[PDB]
């Protein structure tokens, strides 16, 4: 019962890692907002786990007046917000040269705005209950990719609002993390051509992507009282993959 | 001199950084673009250098349409362009709980927006010429400060997407890299108590805040053939602040 | 009980952190060897424990031959090893001009030499039971200290250790991760001014030390199945200070 | 003449990167102090500059009386010691199951102890001068490595030494800074089965080694006036190896 009773807040609550993070902190007695864009995945998720315990949100975390009265919302109908998880994203692949004005806006819209418009309208709330955020941010954000340029440039913004945020509110009590996993087994992943599963098994030294539920286990490590001590931490779920400098494995 | 008939465009070249950035490079026979939307300042700057040698151009970084005219128009009027400084930026101070969505918009405009602009708009420029780009980050974008948790954001989009362009540029022979000053003499920071300013002394080993020059110096530095196998680096101008580990002294 | 019949060696187990994760191990049902060169000190902590459960090893870890032997006769009596924390250290403050050519072989044989000598000779056995290791790093191995010159460089050498055996060993079932404390309230730093203690209040945004159970916590989770994806990770538990770019507070 | 009657002690001289950075300052009006183990290299080098300019010395950086006795004896002939190159190493391959505590014991006395001796024994000279210091480190002292464990924790060591010295010192006018180089072309590496060096040249962003010249430029900065604000920083001299997040470059 390491979260009974707390009210956890699940932005991109429809993705693997948002419904891993779902299922593992219902497990753990809190009542989860799954919140998100898309209606269909977190409608099931919720469905899926103890009635009264659970409930499913539309949400543009891109549009910061909508934020605002979802996390007012929250408060108001269930009393209290102790846990933030930012785990909304849209990715877009490609150099600067391959990527338009609109995909930059995209990818800034949701992975930046997203995670400053929810961590501010939650504070307030969060300030109440000492509670804490985990950001879903990415080895891209710890570190560049080839062919993500924007992307790397939005979770990289990620990653510095994490430390910022953790130094203006740890000392009111609410510790500001992230994880910053790596491949994550979706469908997405499971499809990809093999010669391309090789190369991020060869790059990730436990040689295999990780499941959702690895992520949501530090996710819920992250809001946990064991983790008192940890605040603007940016916690690589990545297998090793940015433990090396770049040079290639030689055997 | 090292850039003799090189184009170097220099973003926020009015004041600071940039027009030291400006005189340095002039110096060294570069001709200089001083883009500025402080047109008295920029226009100063661009008339107290070498007739015929500096252009000044009135522009809100910020505008991805007005910066695709000013790097197609440089490229036509100047034949190439070998050289971008990002170095356009506004600071604000606060938490996110003492900032509003307005100072968001403004801080990530300039500070994000305006380097993905112009390094996107340049970039076609800089691969004919194999030049380069220096992105003007800050030790904000390598770790968290408290209160300045929007500009923290910005710099580290910036220094991630340093990285990342880094990677996807620098086979076709065109290197990118940024400087990440600590506390220089500037207008942004000349507001500053003294308090605040004499901690800088005790957080940064050298003791003192830099002379913008001394920035300017490696901005000159990071463009020139000695810097010929540097790419992807976020180089700290900082006189040792992010070479802690954030700890007082220990004796 | 987590840790349920699993073998748990512990390096600097008679005091401090090593106590408190000899105790939280033990909590959770694993097999606690204590090792420590201070003999009454790690007698007490195993003679406390459930008997037939604790067993204390008087070593000292800077001695590669008992080590090798210590290792053995664990896995020879217990049958094997899942899990080694590296956590004896000594510290010495001053930079290189105050500190002798003693204090640098002092600190180097404890804090590089014993966590090499035990990973090496553990590291057969944990390759039989899947096991891991966690180092205990620091801060002072993440960035550098004013006055711990011998310190830094030791506890450097631990962070970049545990990166390069994370890509040697992970692809076998073997995840070796480090802890970085900041300030933690132990014998190590008992000793330290009031002065001293009151600027770590202020460069810690949390705004205390830590208790050693709070980093025992953090030991604990990285030897759990919880972490499974984490590899050649050096976790900061330090309340936010390395998160700083090491600028003192600008509001 | 950036370098115009400054001693420049260089330490492991006889390599390519000693050999490039001994000519290179040697250009720019140095008195250059080529010390090595070996003699015939560092020979051939001095005989090669300029007469009275340059001299060649025999050292074991690993031994402390002969270093100690080295740098007086430097000052005392030449009156002065303006730049320390820490320039000597030992590369040793394997995980730690395949390596040695003689390989341990080796690595450590050169890449470590080296730096820590001729630094400590340099400063007094230094700090009459207020020259600098330039480590040579590694990429393989910012990240880790597949089968180089004892020289990832030798060269983690150097990077984090750096970085305490630099704020030792900083304020007593003395700087210290390293190079991080990659992939260097020399006979050790030019001699490499082709297999080995595509794979470095796909890491590498730049698609090629450095010549030992592009890192003597970078180390020939640092000792600059125009690095007069960079202090504590481990500068990557790898055409952007360590900007990748480790994930593999696809398309
Ligand atoms: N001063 C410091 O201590 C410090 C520290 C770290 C980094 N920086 C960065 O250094 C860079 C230069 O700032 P500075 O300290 O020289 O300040 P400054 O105020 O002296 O110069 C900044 C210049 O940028 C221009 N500018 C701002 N927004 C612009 C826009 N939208 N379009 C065009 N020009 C614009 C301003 O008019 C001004 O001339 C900025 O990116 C800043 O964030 C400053
Ligand atoms: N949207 C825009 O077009 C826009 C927005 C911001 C500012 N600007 C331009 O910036 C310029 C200044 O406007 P502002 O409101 O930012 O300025 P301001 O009056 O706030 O002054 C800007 C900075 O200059 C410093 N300063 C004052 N006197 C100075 C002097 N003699 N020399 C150098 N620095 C001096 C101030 O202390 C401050 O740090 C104008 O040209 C304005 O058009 C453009
Ligand atoms: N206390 C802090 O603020 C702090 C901060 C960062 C990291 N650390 C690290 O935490 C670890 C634990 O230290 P602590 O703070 O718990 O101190 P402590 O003094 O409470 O415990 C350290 C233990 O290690 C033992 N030890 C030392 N050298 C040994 C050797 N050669 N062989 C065997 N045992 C040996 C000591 O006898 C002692 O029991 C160390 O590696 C230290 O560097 C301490
Ligand atoms: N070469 C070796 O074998 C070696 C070297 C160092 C110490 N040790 C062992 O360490 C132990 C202590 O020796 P030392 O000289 O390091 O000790 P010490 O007298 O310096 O005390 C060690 C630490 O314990 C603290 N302390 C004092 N009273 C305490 C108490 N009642 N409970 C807990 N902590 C207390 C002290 O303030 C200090 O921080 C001995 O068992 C000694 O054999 C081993
Ligand atoms: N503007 C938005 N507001 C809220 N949730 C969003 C928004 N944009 C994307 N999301 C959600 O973020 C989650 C993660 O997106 P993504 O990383 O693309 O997941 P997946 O790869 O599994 O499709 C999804 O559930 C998606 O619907
Ligand atoms: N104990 C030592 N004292 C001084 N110089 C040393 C010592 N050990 C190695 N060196 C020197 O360090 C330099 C760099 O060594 P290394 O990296 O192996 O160069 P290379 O790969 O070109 O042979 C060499 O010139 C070597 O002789």
């Amino acid at each position: 019962g390491r979260f009974d009773n707390k009210v956890v807040v699940i932005t991109g609550a429809g993705n693997g890692m948002g419904e891993a993070a779902a299922r593992r902190f219902s497990a753990e007695g809190a009542i989860v907002v799954l919140a998100d864009w898309a209606k269909e995945a977190v409608d099931k998720v919720a469905a899926s786990l103890p009635k009264g315990r659970a409930m499913a949100v539309h949400i543009d975390v891109s549009d910061h007046v909508a934020v605002e009265k979802m996390m007012n919302e929250v408060a108001e109908k269930l009393g209290r917000i102790d846990v933030l998880l930012n785990n909304a994203g849209v990715h877009v692949a490609g150099s600067v040269l391959e990527t338009s004005i609109d995909d930059w806006r995209r990818i800034a819209g949701v992975d930046i705005d997203g995670v400053v418009f929810c961590s501010k309208f939650a504070l307030p709330h969060l300030l109440k209950t000492k509670g804490c955020i985990v950001n879903t941010a990415s080895v891209s954000g710890l570190g560049g990719d080839w062919g993500a340029a924007y992307y790397c440039a939005a979770k990289g913004a990620v990653v510095n609002l994490t430390r910022a945020m953790a130094l203006d509110h740890g000392g009111d009590g609410v510790r500001i993390n992230s994880v910053c996993p790596s491949l994550v087994k979706t469908n997405m992943t499971n499809g990809w051509p093999q010669e391309i599963r090789d190369k991020f098994n060869e790059r990730i030294a436990l040689g295999r992507a990780a499941e959702p539920e690895e992520v949501a286990a530090v996710m819920a490590f992250l809001a946990s009282d064991d983790a008192s001590f940890i605040n603007g931490a940016n916690i690589p779920v990545d297998g090793g993959a940015t433990a090396s400098d770049g040079q290639p494995k030689i055997v």
